[PDB]
């Protein structure tokens, strides 16, 4: 169908607006922030499957997979996780006020690593520290497949995804990287980040690689 | 949209079923005719835009790419080329008398090799040794994205695509193997297909391979 388009409540924009412009060196931490995430996401929908087998079945592979897409300057974090619905990404990322936006702000002013931030809970926002643009992709077994679409601006989209391969369940973090941030697209450095900071991770990490035959 | 419903020509069928039955030893031949029909195609796109610069604009890379997906049984062979309308995958795959088939077929009952189906021009078709069914994928700049479905039955369906990634231009071979068949599956088994034989292919062929991290 047709998009529709939402406010983001005031603090995230402010925020995101931080985040996308801070010149703060250590930017790798995005990666760290959406795998635990992803890691969160499968918790979910395996804890779910006790009393309700039937939950894993439109997908019953339980994984996180990256997959930079160097052509177009996108790099893809997908699991197989629970998903969200329509109402979840409208609320989840955008129109409620989210506990420990502004405590993180404040917490910036007064010295505070931008990696404290998914102790505060909004770690999905560092992903603006690598990509000015982002589609969140997500499929709930509770409803239809939409894309979240947001680029730092006070507003984001969403919309019913009748152009996108079909998640049988989980979401996909599509991220349009910078120009001076496309180091995220190379196999080594994707790997070396994984090592040093998601060690504890309970699910395979798959890196799909593309590589021209002889 | 509903999938539309076409009957095959009748020598088509008769050859899908001969193809889909015999236990002939040299299967691994499918690949060498899928990747030719791809370099033919991006042959007629790279043509075509000799007096029509802009027809490249819509996916400017030139490309063959083999995508295993494991879990699925399914195995992907995509290009970059000119692809097909939707009444070019009617008429080019199916309802149209191909010029060759039966001939094939006869030359087949005395004794040639398999491995000639695409000097006879329904290369193509070679699929059905490893798939007991394919989608074809296909995206011309003159139409919108469809699905051309086909288990070897006497009839295939035709679908406006709202189901799966957008190529930008080209085309998609979707084939789900047979359970004999899984080698395919398989990064040395492509490899070695592809050297022994498809060396002389102007294209980069590209191959995506899933690897889980340390
Ligand atoms: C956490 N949940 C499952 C849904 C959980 C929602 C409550 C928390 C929402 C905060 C945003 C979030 O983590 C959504 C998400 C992200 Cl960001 C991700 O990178 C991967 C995912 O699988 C999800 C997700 O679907
Ligand atoms: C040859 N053309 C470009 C369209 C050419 C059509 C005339 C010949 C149709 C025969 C079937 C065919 O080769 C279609 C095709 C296949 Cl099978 C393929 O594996 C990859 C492709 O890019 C195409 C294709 O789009």
């Amino acid at each position: 169908m047709a998009s529709e388009t939402f406010e983001f409540q005031a603090e995230i924009t402010q925020l995101m607006s931080l985040i996308i412009n801070t010149v703060y060196s250590n930017k790798e931490i995005f990666l760290r922030e959406l795998i635990s995430n992803a890691s969160d996401a499968l918790d979910k929908i395996r804890y779910k499957s006790l009393s309700d087998p039937k939950q894993l079945e439109t997908e019953p592979d339980l994984f996180i997979r990256i997959t930079p897409k160097p052509e177009q300057k996108v790099l893809e974090i997908r699991d197989s996780g629970i998903g969200m619905t329509k109402a979840e990404l409208i609320n989840n990322l955008g129109t409620i006020a989210k506990s420990g936006t502004k405590a993180f702000m404040e917490a910036l002013s007064a010295g505070a690593d931008v990696s404290m931030i998914g102790q505060f809970g909004v770690g999905f926002y560092s992903l603006f520290l690598v990509a000015d643009r982002v589609q969140v992709i997500s499929k709930s077994n509770d409803d239809e497949q939409y894309i979240w679409e947001s680029n730092a601006g006070g507003s984001f989209t969403v919309t019913l995804d009748e152009v996108n391969e079909r998640i049988g369940r989980g979401t996909i973090l599509r991220l349009f990287l910078k120009d001076d941030q496309l180091e995220y697209l190379e196999e080594k450095r994707i790997k070396e980040v994984i090592k040093r900071h998601s060690e504890f991770v309970a699910y395979p990490i798959q890196l799909v690689v593309t590589k021209e035959v002889e």
